[PDB]
């Protein structure tokens, strides 16, 4: 049947959290054979997220792992938690079909993207809107192959692409058990390149979204929520989760 | 018969526009019998929106109406254009059960809310998250009746509620052909209240979301897109729509 698409999503408690998960789930819920690995940045599963997944209507795995005392890129620990669960979930048996991609909880996805990453054999890539201080970022394709990168942040990277711009075959993840994300790098956005370097080469990259000429995913961060008028002493007569 | 839900969505061209329209559609696409009325704030229809609705995957009406200069309200013209259109199409029909609500293009909706507003007879209301400087605002309900409002702003309004917090039956809109939103409102924050006042009474309001104790809709806004790295001179050889 259709190979399973695993979505690794790190998340953390904040005012807009439930709203972001709600609309992301509204998109993922429509994807056939998708499994959502939602990883909370916390010492324990929160009731909010536990309740959400129970009512979300789509297969999921609820994980949690705290991010130590860390303008540095986060979610590194949560993403690795997803990788660990996956590599541990699949035994050295004989059935390892599937693909995975990394989806932050506030990123916007077009349903067209999944049919693209679904066929990933090694590592596929695609354009990402609103990132790197530019309208978009995308790998440059030549005769079906990646031969360059268009990005406003560190274009010298052997893999100058954003976390939201690629998918990795489950087999590739299982075959490279040592391949994880490492934030040790002083360079903020070097995690994706350092990771990808251990699994494939630019030549093996599978260009998606019409040879990388279409934006099917966008970075969308919501503005900080204004709570200036939130009551502290004369509270509402009921408790409401938001 | 199954009542049709009409979503009146005001929108305007900006870098995150397509992204926002993409995820709202991903939500609406899953609602049975829902007609999306997208109203552009422009002199004429835009190609991006026109092409988007063509492949959005759900029934819709593409309208457009300019808005004079106008910290002033917005979407007033677009929402009225939506009201006019509805009154026109159903200028005189028989079995035409329906309900409408106002959905900005950046708001988040839980699928559970539609089932609620579906049965609206006159006007229904519910809690709205992340609005008015608080975690939520909501109608106060006692014995199935709205007896007040929880909001830190102009609480003395006859209807101290947010635009995303109510739905009106199609019959109420038709029966009151002159009831529209007034931009001329010199007093700020009175749009919702002035509209509803000439349409229903507080005693007639139909409380939803478990007697207004659950938050199923949220205000969410994407931060301003950073383009500090957008190439001035040189550019990409290929045109990419974001």
């Amino acid at each position: 049947q259709l190979p399973t698409i695993y979505a690794i999503t790190p998340t953390y408690s904040r005012p807009v959290q439930k709203a972001e998960l709600t609309r992301l789930a509204n998109t993922f819920r429509q994807v056939a054979q998708l499994h959502w690995i939602l990883v909370e940045d916390a010492a324990a599963r929160s009731e909010l997220v536990s309740r959400f997944l129970a009512r979300a209507g789509l297969p999921s795995t609820h994980l949690h792992v705290p991010t130590p005392r860390r303008g540095l890129p986060r979610a590194t620990e949560q993403r690795n938690a997803g990788l660990a669960w996956l590599r541990q979930r699949h035994q050295h048996q004989r059935a390892q079909p599937g693909v995975l991609f990394f989806a932050d909880d506030d990123n916007t996805y077009s349903l067209e993207l999944f049919q693209e990453m679904r066929t990933t054999r090694k590592v596929s890539v695609w354009p990402v809107g609103l990132v790197g201080g530019r309208r978009y970022e995308r790998p440059l394709v030549e005769n079906g192959k990646v031969v360059g990168w268009y990005t406003g942040w560190r274009a010298d990277r052997p893999f100058a692409i954003d976390m939201a711009g690629f998918a990795v075959s489950l087999q590739v993840i299982l075959s490279n058990p040592k391949a994880v994300f490492k934030r040790r790098g002083s360079q903020p956005g070097m995690q994706e390149s350092d990771f990808l370097k251990q699994i494939t080469t630019v030549e093996e990259l599978e260009p998606k979204a019409n040879n990388c000429t279409k934006v099917l995913v966008w970075h969308t961060r919501t503005e900080k929520v204004n709570l200036a008028n939130e009551p502290k002493y004369h509270l509402d007569t009921v408790k409401i989760e938001v």
